[PDB]
């Protein structure tokens, strides 16, 4: 039931989902000048030489590239985070326009698209228990911006002709998610929730202060998918963002001086 139109969208989600209006929800403009460093912050690992892909879907929302989670092979570790969070899925959000499409702001700015590479916590022993938990999920967030093209992101961009109805399944393995990160590590950390329903307030937050480049033809295609299934009247799948949320009793902390 709930999307992103008028009928259905963010404004409407808290109706099913109080938690919509909770504490600690997300995404949040980032306001740089108040931000602050924080020495208690380890290094940050991104530990994805292993990584396992499996296959590439169309939920109706967004498309998520799927991962073997069943062992600890793409992991992320360090930062603000105690112990070890898995890779599960990736998956974006974007604009209809070049000048919106990203759920975080950085100073009011809204980026072209943002990538999240999603975790969950090996503790609770599966992504279900661990989104009954405050440090359930680990969630990598990454601005993308119009300009050279991602070389990464473009076996992506490719499949997609193949899932562009909601439903649609494709084979995705053998893809190295290394390809989508920018050079620096150098990122922002809050304790926030899901930005799409239920809304759960699990997730430790570390978005990446370098936005990677990707082309216009790369973005263009994100915007060729459907929010509907096969035969069903073309809705364009854009807009698939929830804006900033109010930051409420926290602090967002900076991992450079
Ligand atoms: N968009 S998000 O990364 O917060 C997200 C991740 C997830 F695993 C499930 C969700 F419902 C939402
Ligand atoms: O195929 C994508 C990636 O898969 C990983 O499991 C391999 O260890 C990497 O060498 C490879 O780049
Ligand atoms: O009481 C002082 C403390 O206030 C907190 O709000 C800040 O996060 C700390 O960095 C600071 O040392
Ligand atoms: O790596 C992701 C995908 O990239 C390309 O589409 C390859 O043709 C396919 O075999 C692979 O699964
Ligand atoms: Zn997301």
């Amino acid at each position: 039931h709930w999307g992103y139109g008028k009928h259905n969208g963010p404004e409407h989600w808290h109706k099913d989902f109080p938690i919509a209006k909770g504490e600690r929800q997300s995404p949040v403009d980032i306001d740089t000048h108040t931000a602050k460093y924080d020495p208690s912050l380890k290094p940050l690992s991104v530990s994805y030489d292993q990584a396992t892909s499996l296959r590439i879907l169309n939920n109706g929302h967004a498309f998520n590239v799927e991962f073997d989670d069943s062992q600890d092979k793409a992991v992320l570790k360090g930062g603000p985070l105690d112990g070890t969070y898995r890779l599960i899925q990736f998956h974006f959000h974007w604009g209809s326009l070049d000048g919106q499409g990203s759920e975080h702001t950085v100073d009011k700015k809204k980026y072209a698209a943002e990538l999240h590479l999603v975790h969950w916590n090996t503790k609770y022993g599966d992504f279900g228990k661990a989104v009954q938990q405050p440090d359930g999920l680990a969630v990598l967030g990454i601005f993308l911006k119009v300009g050279s093209a991602k070389p990464g992101l473009q076996k992506v961009v490719d499949v997609l002709d193949s899932i562009k109805t909601k439903g649609k399944s494709a084979d995705f393995t053998n893809f190295d998610p290394r390809g989508l990160l920018p050079e620096s590590l150098d990122y922002w950390t809050y304790p926030g929730s899901l930005t799409t329903p239920p809304l759960l307030e699990c997730v430790t937050w570390i978005v990446l202060k370098e936005p990677i480049s990707v082309s216009s033809e790369q973005v263009l295609k994100f915007r060729k998918l459907n929010f509907n299934g096969e035969g069903e009247p073309e809705e364009l799948m854009v807009d698939n963002w929830r804006p900033a949320q109010p930051l409420k009793n926290r602090q967002i902390k900076a991992s450079f001086k």
